[PDB]
């Protein structure tokens, strides 16, 4: 059981944590937190290539996809390994999230530690998905 | 991965850029960039367990130490894969820094990608188990760059 976390920032008020628990080797990702101050509906959500936050969320590059296919949804098969489609805000404003992800992963080709997750300021149409900016993002680290 | 990046910063005025850069998996990593904010003299600088900052960077966790060994400098052999020794702030309370290690790598089971780079307080002690470099003053996770 591997277990990993990612703190959600940018420039303006949404912001969030975001934990992940592999219990077995290239198993199943649990994906779950709360994202907060985003606007009511759906929002894309993506693990983008580089763990790079120089320059805010701009600099973590393009949708992480080691297998050079198109981008969709999770549940397409033609998809970026970092494709974890849209999570949904409440009227308040909130996002709680409780997904599954069998296409990332803690370890190996598919591992996704150290590299961005990015919160979206639309919906992404899941086949990029024209999600329009990254309103808050975190480079995702190994927790205990 | 052979570069790596990580942006440092705390609550306070200390905050820096770092870069990582292993050009063979089984080879040293240059690490270098520039952090200010600090104070004059000498700063402890290590890598961290865990890359968890939802406690800012309290839940980074103990010194990396896969290996088992206990606290030392970087140029001990007997040394945490975390212990980088001390950055030294200039009197503008600026650290360049620009150094090679041997211990720590951007892949394998020493790898920190996805570990908190911290800088401390006051010096580490270098093993004369935490070295007593005083709090916390900026961290960041150490990300995968292009
Ligand atoms: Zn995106
Ligand atoms: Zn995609
Ligand atoms: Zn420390
Ligand atoms: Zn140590």
């Amino acid at each position: 059981a591997t277990k990993a976390v990612c703190v959600l920032k940018g420039d303006g008020p949404v912001q969030g944590i975001i934990n992940f628990e592999q219990k077995e080797s290239n198993g199943p990702v649990k994906v779950w937190g709360s994202i907060k101050g985003l606007t009511e509906g759906l929002h894309g959500f993506h693990v983008h290539e580089f763990g790079d936050n120089t320059a805010g969320c701009t600099s973590a590059g393009p949708h992480f996809n080691p297998l050079s296919r198109k981008h969709g949804g999770p549940k397409d098969e033609e998809r970026h390994v970092g494709d974890l489609g849209n999570v949904t805000a409440d009227k308040d404003g909130v996002a709680d999230v409780s997904i599954e992800d069998s296409v990332i992963s803690l370890s190996g080709d598919h591992c996704i530690i150290g590299r961005t997750l990015v919160v979206h300021e639309k919906a992404d149409h899941l086949g990029t998905g024209n999600a329009g900016s990254r309103l808050a993002c975190g480079v995702i680290g190994i927790a205990q």
